[PDB]
């Protein structure tokens, strides 16, 4: 049979979203990285850690999730890392305040 299986305009949409599609694998690594410290400062309790410890865990877990390259930052994996880490973060600073 006489197939047009090579590389074709099709052939670079394929690598195309092979690579954005590593980019975005790396966004969420990056991210799941950073928010496992985010939920963890989020969820250290307000009696045990103070505003400051919250939030000192929210910037932790923000520094963690915001290590990924351009196209981790492009995809939506880090930028809901970093979500995730601020709203920690934030839980922590409202239950010391």
């Amino acid at each position: 049979l006489t197939d047009t299986g090579l590389l074709s305009g099709s052939e670079e949409r394929v690598q195309v979203a092979l690579e954005e599609l590593q980019d975005l694998k790396g966004v969420w690594s990056e991210l799941s990285k950073v928010w496992e410290q985010i939920d963890q400062m989020k969820e250290q309790p307000w009696v045990s850690v103070q505003p400051r410890k919250l939030r000192q865990n929210l910037d932790a877990l923000l520094n963690q999730l915001k290590s990924f390259p351009a196209r981790l930052r492009q995809y939506a994996s880090y930028e809901f890392v970093q979500r995730l880490l601020k709203g920690y973060m934030k839980i922590n600073m409202l239950v010391i305040e």
